[PDB]
């Protein structure tokens, strides 16, 4: 592995703000350049947010219920995103602000939670996606990915919950950067996009900050405690976002495998050439460079993980999920621990992967679990009580 706390040209990292000022912009570069693909901007000037519905007894009661058309131009035919964000009203009744997990879907917003008040998403949606009438959302596709939105549950801990369908900002298929918020800004097609220009994980990890500057203008929210927590793909897309943005608090990865946690020089699993091939549109690219060719990565995935310190990072596997590789997911932790130390942070205890269902590690957590790729509610509570230490 590159050594995370050896810069690009050799000078050896010994303190915080060299970490900071010089290793972490260096670092940031080349994941745009070789990897993700440049974020073009920033928050767009003339972002328009605009409240579609409102209603504080949503879920019998237990929360409000918004949903949030955000705009990435005055220009009425600009791209937008349909933010849903439930507050728990026990915490507004107690006239407090709502620390908030905030995190894309797969199939959209109305798949998090039966609740047939959300709207249906009228967006393309994959074949894949549960209860799907050609590629469109249906009455039947209600609550299908509620597995992995144990919504109910997060307010009942205290915890507002904010989501945005990842393909109101890049549709997840090969061509999907064509109508997106990437050909928004790039007239180019296809494979016509500069090599070091974003992709869907790049346009997938803007939407998540473009979520975060709404809510810093919720009153019902305290927008400096979100914790921004992604699914494999979108756990990729999780981890970039909290890379380039360091207002979010703390960071989940739950099994995001290549390209997000796990490291690529270790050849397991998923590789570079097989992402590529099969997901065209995910990265820039210039990775496609590596390609069967991963030993010329100037960077692999722990530095990465290295850029959310100091602030708290939570990385997790599933035991049965080998094309992720849960270890090469575990190594990339211990690789980035040295930098999360050098800030007085501490990760897993020993050297190799702990025990099934035994988190390790202080701000910089792991934990593996038994079974099959998913999102469990076993992960879901490990991710809670970090949250409980950490989000004050
Ligand atoms: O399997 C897929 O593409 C395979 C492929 C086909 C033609 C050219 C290149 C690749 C897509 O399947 C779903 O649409 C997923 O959402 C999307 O991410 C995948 O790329
Ligand atoms: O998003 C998912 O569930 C996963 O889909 C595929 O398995 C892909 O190869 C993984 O990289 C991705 O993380
Ligand atoms: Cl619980
Ligand atoms: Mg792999």
């Amino acid at each position: 592995l590159p050594d995370p706390l050896v810069g690009a040209d050799g000078t050896r990292v010994h303190d915080r703000a060299t970490w900071q000022h010089r290793r972490r912009p260096e670092l940031l570069q080349l994941f745009a350049r070789e990897v993700y693909g440049r974020t073009p901007l920033g928050r767009p000037e003339g972002m328009v947010f605009k409240v579609t519905t409102m209603e504080h007894a949503a879920l019998g009661g237990a929360a409000t219920r918004k949903e949030v058309t955000v705009r990435f131009g005055r220009d009425p035919n600009a791209p937008s995103m349909q933010l849903l964000l439930y507050v728990p009203n026990a915490v507004i009744a107690r006239a407090e602000r709502a620390p908030v997990f905030l995190g894309l879907n797969f199939y959209g917003n109305h798949t998090v939670h039966t609740d047939p008040a959300i709207a249906l998403s009228a967006r393309w949606i994959p074949a894949e996606a549960p209860n799907g009438a050609n590629h469109r959302a249906t009455e039947a596709a209600r609550g299908s990915d509620a597995q992995k939105w144990p919504v109910e549950q997060i307010l009942a801990r205290g915890y507002a919950v904010a989501t945005v369908y990842c393909g109101d900002l890049c549709p997840d298929r090969p061509d999907g950067l064509n109508a997106s918020v990437a050909s928004w800004l790039d007239a180019a097609a296809g494979d016509q996009r500069a090599p070091d220009a974003w992709g869907a994980i790049g346009v997938w990890a803007w939407g998540l900050s473009r979520a975060l500057d709404y809510l810093e203008t919720d009153p019902l929210v305290d927008a400096s405690r979100v914790a921004v927590h992604g699914h494999a793909r979108l756990g990729k897309a999780a981890l970039w976002a909290g890379a380039q943005d360091d207002r979010f608090a703390l960071v989940i990865s739950n099994e995001s495998g290549c390209g997000g946690a796990a490291l690529s020089k270790r050849i397991h699993g998923e590789t570079v050439a097989r992402i590529n091939t099969v997901f065209p549109h995910w990265f820039a690219r210039n990775f496609r460079r590596y390609d069967d060719h991963e030993e010329a990565l100037p960077v692999d995935q722990h530095e990465l993980l290295a850029l959310v310190a100091p602030r708290p990072l939570y990385v997790a596997s599933a035991e049965d999920d080998d094309w992720a590789d849960p270890r090469g997911e575990f190594l990339a932790v211990k690789a980035a621990e040295p930098v999360f130390r050098l800030f007085g942070q501490t990760g897993p205890s020993g050297e190799d992967v702990p025990r099934v269902n035994e988190p390790s590690g202080g701000a910089l957590r792991y934990h593996i679990r038994p079974g099959p790729h998913g999102m469990t509610a076993q992960d879901w509570a490990f991710y809670l009580a970090f949250a409980d230490e950490w989000l004050k």
